[PDB]
């Protein structure tokens, strides 16, 4: 209804993208979940950058 996926996830830990395919996120922020069907790298949209983050770093608000 806005992008390919929502679900909402909560950043537990602060994450600095180590690659341009990753995203920089600060814990406490609520991100949009674009992909959670991947076992390792989830896709989230934060600020204006929608890329990958570690599944173990974000929590399901869903």
């Amino acid at each position: 209804m806005d992008e390919t996926g929502k679900e909402l996830v909560l950043a537990l830990y602060d994450y600095q993208e180590k690659s341009p395919a990753e995203v920089t996120m600060k814990k406490g922020d609520i991100l949009t979940l674009l992909n959670s069907t991947n076992k390792d790298w989830w896709k989230v949209e934060v600020n204006d950058r929608q890329g990958f983050v570690p599944a173990a770093y974000v929590k399901k608000l869903d």
